């Protein structure tokens, strides 16, 4: 038996009667069936983990973070330090990992769907977007458009498929950005757009590439490239330097 002790954003905290264990609760009302399939995957220590679902309408039960979401640890136009940016980092990429060797992606990466537990362990969160990219270790490539703008991958925009690993690598790459100087570079990356067109000029005399050290600077220079096909990759980030410079 559980009481639903407030709402967390629909999403309840709720508590249990005997153990007083609190878990999330996602209600929808009446695709739900595929996130469920998903979730029930999932089993990894940087992701929102699943406990089970009742029918009635809908419910799901997930792993409670009283942390909060990434979003709020990031102070507008500032950022945060940058030895509590490289270790949220280096979660998302175990998160990310993750989900790429099981053939899930992801696909709405952000601050807002990044949440932190009570040791601010960072956890990813909501699978409402996700889907399959491999299975019997054959790859399928995306072709449907979702995500969040800001975030997205230039492909997304401008291709008709793409491959759904150096998507998730971008958008990981702007939540880099965004935590690292507070703010996020572009509405979109598209060529109208002034400010992606002055990172494709590498003016980073500007901001908000002005804010961030040369070292995590360099990184982004790898991640947030154009053509997916030279992106770095994520075994290549954990080689990096700034991945693995030693911080406060
Ligand atoms: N805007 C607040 C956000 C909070 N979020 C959660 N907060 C604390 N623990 C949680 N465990 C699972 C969630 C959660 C469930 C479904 C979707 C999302 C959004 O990424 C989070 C959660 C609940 C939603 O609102």
């Amino acid at each position: 038996d559980w009481d639903l002790v407030q709402t967390l954003g629909e999403v309840q905290l709720a508590v249990n009667r005997v153990t007083e264990e609190a878990v999330a609760v996602k209600i929808v009302d009446m695709n739900i069936k595929k996130e469920i399939c998903i979730n029930k995957m999932l089993n990894h220590e940087n992701v929102v983990k699943f406990y089970g679902h009742r029918r009635e309408i809908q419910y799901l039960f997930l792993e409670y973070c009283s942390g909060g979401e990434l979003f709020d640890r990031i102070e507008p136009d500032i950022g945060m330090p940058e030895p509590d940016a490289q270790r949220f980092f280096h979660q998302l990429m175990a998160g990310v990992v993750y989900l790429h060797g099981i053939g899930i992606t992801h696909r709405d990466i952000k601050p807002e769907n990044l949440l932190l537990d009570e040791r601010d362990n960072l956890k990813i969160s909501d699978f409402g977007l996700a889907t399959v990219f491999r299975y019997n270790n054959r790859e399928r490539l995306l072709n449907k458009m979702c995500g969040t703008l800001p975030y997205v991958a230039p492909e997304l925009l401008k291709r008709r498929e793409f491959h759904a690993e150096p998507v998730d690598v971008w958008s990981c790459g702007i939540v880099l950005t965004a935590m690292l100087a507070g703010e996020l570079p572009w509405d979109q990356p598209s060529d109208s757009c002034q400010e992606y067109s002055d990172w494709k000029e590498k003016k980073t005399y500007l901001n908000p590439w002005k804010k961030i050290d040369s070292a995590p600077l360099a990184l982004l220079h790898k991640i947030l490239v154009e053509n997916p096909s030279a992106r770095i990759t994520i075994p290549d980030i954990k080689k990096d330097r700034w991945y693995n410079k030693p911080l406060k």
